[PDB]
DNA sequence: GCCAACGTTGGC
DNA sequence: GCCAACGTTGGC
């Protein structure tokens, strides 16, 4: 993607519920594996 | 207070 | 209706 070396991104499927088969991505630092739950919120963390 | 799980919201 | 960013919240 945009994301800069050793970003890993996750899918995790919603397994119950209303929105269950819906996928959520999360991003991990490559260092020291912090996650984000967006892409706005890593392009932040990033951008400052 | 952290956060995983699932809900809500509005631009497309 | 989809998408995905973000709201909420109860169990730890």
């Amino acid at each position: 993607n945009w994301l800069p070396p050793g970003w890993r991104v996750e899918d995790k499927i919603r397994t119950s519920g209303a929105t269950a088969g819906s996928v959520d991505k999360y991003y991990y630092e490559p260092n020291t594996g912090r996650k984000f739950r967006s892409r706005t919120e890593v392009l932040y963390y990033l951008e400052h």
